[PDB]
């Protein structure tokens, strides 16, 4: 019974499943042109848009192994998350994030709205087992609080320099 | 990390251990079957063994895997290195858990006294718990890093505490 099992690949990125019928993306790696996911036609999922965070609600259990986690709108400032990022090679690289405000910056290219971070792993990646890269948007940032595993967000961008993250946050 | 050094990550005993050429094994030496006579078809009378505490090295008088080049193994690493260690997780999932490494210490972890390369998991703020920390049968994978230009060896995980937070590679 794993976190990782949730993370999922999806469009140009990754999702993750919050409970059997809950799923969370980030909305540029979404597919533009489509009739179902996972098996599922549109006519039947339910989309929430909030800029770079984008929930689906499905109207039956795709995931009925999984039990229903906490969701919430982003983290306390100084709260250190885990990035869940999968990788194509089989790798899976959880990396600590330091979340600060939330914010818009013109990360490389384009302005985004989210909670800004900074990654811990320090230096520089050399050596992408330490930095993002573009194919993860989508994989989710997560803490322990209590007893319990925290979803907050998912990975919308990165700077050129690879230190400055966003998360997308709900609402 | 490269699929070259995934394919020198071995099951071995009640963990793994790390091929650093054709001839040359490197392990935790609690997750060695105590009892075992014979290591990849060759006799304990063949094997050249080298044992400091919780690091163990075989050297065979055969090549065992001549499909490897043999890479550098070194006595630990500079104070604020950033290493990964190559785990192997239920399903052929890889998980390179990246620390930074601090002095050599003794210390009573679980009880047990362990003796080693000090570092701090960089993957979550507590890491107690399989997901993003270590676990007992993690013991003997090797902790490596890479450089301008290579990537070297300079340990195998030997030890984790209860909070999960700190880490000890053993070191020839
Ligand atoms: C509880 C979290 O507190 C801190 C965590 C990380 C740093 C180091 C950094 O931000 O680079 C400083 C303070």
């Amino acid at each position: 019974p794993t976190l990782w099992s949730r993370v999922t690949k999806f469009g140009s990125g990754w999702g993750f499943w919050v409970s059997p019928t809950v799923f969370i993306t980030t909305t540029h790696v979404i597919p533009t042109s489509a009739k179902e996911f996972f098996g599922e036609p549109l006519t039947s999922i339910a989309i929430h848009r909030a800029g770079e965070f984008t929930l689906f609600r499905f109207s039956k259990k795709i995931r009925p192994d999984l039990t229903g986690m906490i969701l919430e709108e982003g983290c306390p400032e100084g709260t250190v998350c885990s990035v869940l990022i999968k990788r194509d090679s089989g790798e899976l690289l959880p990396l600590a994030v330091r979340m600060g405000a939330i914010a818009s910056m013109r990360i490389q290219g384009r302005l985004v709205h989210g909670q800004s971070g900074m990654l811990l792993t320090g230096a520089n990646a050399k050596g992408m087992d330490l930095g993002t890269i573009p194919g993860d948007c989508g994989a989710p940032y997560v803490y322990k609080r209590a007893n319990d595993w925290v979803v907050c967000g998912v990975h919308a961008a990165a700077t050129k320099s690879g230190n400055t993250v966003v998360c997308a946050v709900q609402a």
